[PDB]
């Protein structure tokens, strides 16, 4: 099952964009969250889609600044997915396809760049 | 407290040696564990360790690839570390916690070490 | 020698902090350019202090934004002053010029951050 | 134009294939060159292909490591490559892919995925 997770801090974005993405990669069930991603605390919505996603599901989202703009929390859930073997995925950085020969050093760009995009999030806050 | 690990893949090797740093280091009790390696869930001795030690205490290895060969195995028992705010030191690259003035670049950093370190160990067998 | 250079787009902009930050650092002469970071080609001081540090020389800037808002002429830059033997310093990230662990890691790390910080530069521009 | 640089540290090591390599991704002209990768010190061959090598063209290799066994080398040839406006490619990678809407993450994705074959490069060597 492909779930999807929208969030947005105001209505002044442009929701439709990103629960079109979410919809255009398969998104079957899409929880949206109008609220601040400083924290994961007063999120209900992705607190009620990450304890909904079992093994074998795959989570998607348009982007990580759109999971949240907490670096360790991000960071925490993305382990959290990982531990319960839910693909995570990105609508604007799928990484679907082998970028280096080896298919170590791809697992290791690929969690290097999420943890780069996990950063910048807070680091625009 | 400060609480070691030690693991031989075979007993050809120094165990005795690799016994020394640790308690150099500071290692009040020591765990002791033979495995190949491989996989962590078929090393009940590394469990042991990983449930004794609580939050605040600290956790140390001569290197990551004693802690395991698998780089999944590897970041998952680091992250498991983490939630449990139990700090994690190599004797072999000995570098203090709060590696940049940044607190951000330091989480940044901190989780960048291990995984570049975790990625060597499947990198060498 | 220190070499420190700052640069402002707006008069806005606090200079000020950004001339005791340097100094705090062991600048002793400084750069000082009222200029847009969008481009390298029209900033005569910027290359004034470029030229002006030699080997062993410590080229200090408050952030990255400052070294400009571009990344292919920030990362230029920075290879400047690798190829000429001048260690490039920055305030926001102190104890920057550590080591951590082997000199390996170390290089592969602090020229990651850089890297980061010249493409949030640019991208906070655009 | 497309040039290409094949090194062997000895003659044990397959040359005849990573020319047909080369030959294969479309190189007109290829150096090759006898001797380690630790330093560029005593690889004249490759400074010639590099002072060779004008704008426009294109410098391949079958890898990193053999354009250079050392991280602050291999960073220094490829950004020298930059400078001259000359893409790099590498035969062992593939094409790729396109990071749809994002130019400027595509700079940054090229630059990190050499960082990390010339830190594995230069980690292999020990």
């Amino acid at each position: 099952m492909i779930i999807g997770y929208a969030r947005v801090s105001s209505l002044d974005q442009n929701l439709e964009r990103q629960l079109e993405n979410l919809k255009t990669f398969g998104a079957e069930k899409i929880f949206t969250e109008k609220q601040s991603g400083k924290s994961i605390e007063n999120r209900p919505i992705l607190q009620k889609a990450l304890n909904f996603v079992e093994m074998g599901d795959r989570f998607i989202v348009e982007s990580i600044d759109r999971l949240g703009r907490n670096y360790n929390e991000v960071i925490h859930t993305v382990n959290y997915l990982k531990d319960k073997e839910v693909q995570l995925m990105i609508t604007s950085l799928p990484m679907m396809n082998e970028v280096i020969g080896n298919p170590l050093l791809d697992k290791f760009m690929k969690d290097l760049v999420i943890q780069i995009l996990a950063m910048v999030s807070e680091q625009e806050r």
